[PDB]
């Protein structure tokens, strides 16, 4: 029953949403317009972090990199802090999970790729994990505002959920790397409303969010039952007939949060 239950969330938000999770070997997959394009909004953090994380010895998250104030040309509350100053390349790291840092991104996409070829390099580290729907496109804010329909800067549930299978549950990255990369989204600032208020306490929760014009509202995530077995949850929504200012509905995540919460009980 659960696309009814979808259609109808859909129907009282007045939202499209994007649901994918990860058949086990207990369940199967719960898809719901799981290969339409959303975009990534803030959830490349993620990815991009471990790209990182892979790329570099963990001696590369103790090079202090230096930035301007003028460099925080989106939402970065933490970069904020450190105008001159500047962060380690495992502060920003911190800075751009937790709490999904602007500028704490763009940095990591320069550190990745150059002045002009961060995103690409996000990209083909997406593609190294066998995604190659993903795109990366610009650098933040502009990420956040490409207009509905366009594929620049869209993943989809189905794409970012694996990805996300793979750097948390297989073999993208190392067990120490691998081990920050979950403790950084196990920590994340910004997930109280999404996925994790879908999903009863005694489940353990790791999240990634993302938000953005057009009313986006996304939630990747990685779940633990309690007896422990695991699995990868990706919620993407927006509500595109609103306008670019539309409003992002969180609860509606949360909504969405609670259905694959009932089939995994
Ligand atoms: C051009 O940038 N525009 C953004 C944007 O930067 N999106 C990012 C994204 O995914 N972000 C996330 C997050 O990780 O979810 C958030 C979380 S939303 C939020 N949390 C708070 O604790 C709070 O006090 N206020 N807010 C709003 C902030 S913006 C950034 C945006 C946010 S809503 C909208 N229409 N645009």
């Amino acid at each position: 029953d659960l696309a009814d239950r979808f259609a109808e969330l859909e129907r009282r938000y007045d939202a499209r949403l994007g649901v994918y999770v990860p058949a086990t070997g207990t369940t199967a997959a719960i898809e719901y317009r799981a290969d339409e394009r959303f975009a990534f909004c803030s959830t490349f953090k993620a990815p991009l972090v471990a790209a990182v994380l892979h790329q570099n010895p963990l001696t590369h998250l103790d090079k202090l990199i230096t930035y301007t104030s003028d460099d925080i040309r989106s939402i970065s509350p933490v970069a904020q802090q450190h105008v001159q100053t500047g962060m380690t390349i495992g502060q920003l790291c911190d800075a751009a999970i937790r709490y999904s840092d602007g500028t704490a991104a763009n940095l990591l996409l320069a550190d990745l790729g150059g002045p002009g070829g961060g995103t690409a390099a996000f990209t083909g580290y997406l593609r190294s994990l066998g995604d190659t729907v993903s795109r990366l496109d610009a650098e933040e804010p502009e990420l956040n505002r490409d207009p509905p329909g366009d594929e620049r800067d869209t993943t989809t549930p189905h794409a970012i959920a694996l990805v996300l299978q793979q750097l948390v549950l297989g073999n993208a990255l190392p067990p120490d790397k691998r081990a920050l990369l979950t403790d950084w989204m196990a920590r994340n600032t910004t997930g109280a409303k999404r996925i994790r208020a879908g999903f009863p306490a005694d489940w353990k929760v790791i999240d990634k969010t993302g938000t953005g014009d057009y009313g986006r509202a996304n939630d990747i995530a990685v779940v633990w039952s309690p007896t422990g077995v695991p699995y990868v949850v990706a919620v993407m929504s927006d509500r595109a007939g609103g306008g670019y200012d539309a409003e992002p509905r969180e609860a509606l995540l949360a909504e969405a949060a609670t259905c694959v919460a009932g089939v995994l009980a």
